[PDB]
């Protein structure tokens, strides 16, 4: 897997992105790495946000579906015509698949200015794939029509005209022992629509938030490398961040810094790591009653920009925020681990990251088992509509 590693590039804070060509011939893309969706896409005309596009008619390998889509994302929407096409990632497998692909025509607050992507590649279940569960998803393409083994997995590294450079590799086919070191940890995939998982339980350094753990699971929890943060629900948010600012207390910030909307700086080389805790979040496990815990530093969840105008100093920004639609395991959770979508057995595995940052007194860490009796239920059910009840699924 030598050559798929550190097949992935961006700016910090703006997602991960792989290049990927489409057509024929093959025009290159940089393609943004998204397990919290399942369409392909690609910006196909012009946009003060791109560089480039995907242009179909430049395609002999093309065939338009003459079928549209809309996807809207609450932060993001866009639209665009469907079609199919030759797609391959040049750092990835040795492989050509015919995918579908969405061309984006029209798009909102979905393109990010300076982020150097141009789609974005759905990695989620058809579930959840637009506009319906009938357009395959590309990952089930490739395992469809080559041998690679239904699975990947995701080394998110991370990181003063411009925002730090971010690596990664995404293995596409399997697990790169070199990318991470001592034990991987399963978790099951709750559903396959999202990559949906189960917390039972959250610690700030050491101490129980002591919520019914439904409320960490409320309404779902996902693991997304197209998210940057680590959003949690809002009961689990504020007790979160009291206790964070609990901890942090000899150093009194801006209530913009806790929002998530204000750098806060230190001398170069100064920054009291120390006085942050870090945050473990306890997984389900294989077994029933079973868990383990993700570990996470605040090199993780404090995230660095360098201040043009305080260029000598360490600038951090506060990558924990507010979701209204449950817990997002973003990049800010990823870039401690490796973690390996097991789609084969239904299943997200942790270990440590072999290129997680951290310093000389702690780190991130994934640890099991750890047990409870009678442990409840702490997954939510999510009320059906009448709409998504009236679909169905031939
Ligand atoms: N019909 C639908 C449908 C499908 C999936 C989802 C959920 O999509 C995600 O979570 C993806 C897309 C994402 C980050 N991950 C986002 O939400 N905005 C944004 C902006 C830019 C890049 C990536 C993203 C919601 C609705
Ligand atoms: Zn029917």
């Amino acid at each position: 897997f030598v050559e798929m590693v550190d097949n992935l590039r961006g700016k910090s804070g703006q997602g991960y992105y792989v290049e990927m060509t489409v057509g024929s011939p093959p025009q290159t893309l940089n393609i943004l790495v998204d397990t919290g969706s399942s369409n392909f896409a690609v910006g196909a005309a012009p946009h003060p946000f791109l560089h480039r596009y995907y242009q179909r008619q430049l395609s002999s390998t093309y065939r338009d579906l003459r079928k549209g889509v809309y996807v809207p994302y609450t932060q993001g929407k866009w639209e665009g015509e469907l079609g199919t096409d030759l797609v391959s990632i040049p750092h990835g497998p040795n492989v050509t698949v015919r995918a579908n692909i969405a061309a984006i025509t029209e798009s909102d607050k979905f393109f990010i200015n300076g982020s150097n992507w141009e789609g974005i590649l759905g990695l989620a279940y058809a579930e959840i794939a637009r506009p319906d569960d009938s357009l395959e998803p590309f990952f089930d393409s490739l395992v469809k029509q080559t041998h690679v083994p239904n699975l990947f997995s995701l080394q998110l590294c991370g990181a003063s005209e411009v925002l730090a450079s971010v690596g990664g590799s995404m293995i596409i086919g399997g697990i790169d022992h070199s990318l991470y070191t001592g034990s991987l940890w399963y978790t099951p995939i709750r559903r396959e629509w999202y990559y949906e998982v189960i917390i039972v339980r959250v610690e700030i350094n050491g101490q129980d938030l002591k919520m019914d753990c439904k409320e960490y699971n409320y309404d779902k929890s996902i693991v997304d490398s197209g998210t940057t943060n680590l959003r949690l629900p809002k009961k689990v948010f504020e007790a979160a961040v009291k206790s964070i600012k609990a901890a942090s207390s000899t150093e009194k910030f801006p209530d913009g810094f806790w929002l998530g909307e204000q750098l806060v700086c230190w001398q170069a080389g100064t920054t009291p790591w120390n006085i942050f805790p870090v945050i473990s979040l306890y997984l389900m496990g294989e077994v029933t009653n079973q868990s383990f815990r993700i570990t996470i530093l605040p090199q993780q969840y404090l995230r660095p920009v360098e201040d043009v105008a305080t260029s000598q100093d360490d600038c951090y920004k506060f990558a924990i925020s507010q979701s209204s639609t449950g817990t997002v395991m973003g990049a800010v959770i990823m870039e401690g681990f490796y973690v390996v979508f097991d789609r084969a057995r239904k299943r997200i595995g942790f270990a440590v990251s072999a290129c997680h940052v951290h310093d000389e007194f702690r780190t991130a860490a994934v640890e099991g088992p750890f047990v409870t009796l009678d442990m409840e239920d702490c997954g939510y059910n999510i009320p059906q509509t009448d709409e998504s009840r009236s679909h169905h699924h031939h």
